[PDB]
């Protein structure tokens, strides 16, 4: 029994079904309340929300999907027709995020693609997809630049696509950042963003010299 399955049996019982609202609502109290997990959350959920009004993408891309916090927030607000496309490369994360679809009522307008970003982003030119009209990058965080380069690469950015990328800061993605300011080929806006808590994972190496080669 796994955080993730908590999450989702928490939705199943208090939120409406059928009602993505509802369902971000009942996530964002049991994450505030029960268990903390990485959804991007409410306040940035605000932010995600006026960019995908502003900019009213029909095909949007999303990178790490874990739970589906995310991509209900984002297809919630999708016109009748559009598609979103969400890349999880842990099979027991896109199970969960596919029940939680279906139980909001959006498994018709978002597509799970299971695998890692790198090995599916060169295969969507077989989806029916041209073009990308807006990128939610939220996976690894050393994949955020050569991801994006790879989708340029791919001839899958338009101009005017939007890229909006999470976490930008903590941990931080100072290389991906770098590239997109600095390059011509980008306009970037930054949203600030405070953040209560975040848990990632880390670790410590040890390496024990037995002389030189
Ligand atoms: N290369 C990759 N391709 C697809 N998914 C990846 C990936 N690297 C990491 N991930 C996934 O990216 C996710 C980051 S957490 C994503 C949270 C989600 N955007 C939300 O706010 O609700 C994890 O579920 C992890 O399994
Ligand atoms: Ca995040």
């Amino acid at each position: 029994d796994t955080k993730e399955q908590r999450i989702l049996r928490y939705v199943q019982q208090h939120a409406k079904p059928g009602d993505p609202q509802s369902v971000l609502e009942a996530i964002d109290t049991y994450c505030t309340q029960k268990e903390w997990a990485m959804n991007v959350g409410d306040a940035k959920g605000q932010i995600m929300d006026e960019v995908i009004q502003e900019h009213n993408p029909s095909l949007v891309l999303e990178l790490g999907a874990y739970c589906g916090y995310s991509a209900v927030r984002m297809a919630r607000l999708l016109s009748p027709g559009a598609r979103l496309l969400t890349m999880e490369k842990n099979p027991d994360y896109a199970a969960i995020t596919q029940q939680m679809l279906n139980f909001a009522g959006l498994q018709d307008k978002v597509t799970i693609l299971i695998g890692a970003s790198q090995d599916l982003i060169p295969q969507l030119k077989k989806y029916d997809v041209d073009t990308l009209d807006l990128v939610f990058l939220d996976h690894w965080k050393d994949r955020y630049l050569p991801d994006t380069i790879l989708l340029e690469e791919c001839g899958l950015l338009r101009k005017g696509t939007v890229l909006l990328a999470d976490n930008v800061i903590v941990p931080g993605t100072p290389d991906f950042l770098a590239y997109v300011r600095g390059s011509s080929s980008f306009e970037c806006t930054h949203y600030s963003s405070y953040l209560e808590y975040m848990k990632v994972v880390d670790g410590l190496e040890k390496a024990v010299y037995k002389g030189p080669s």
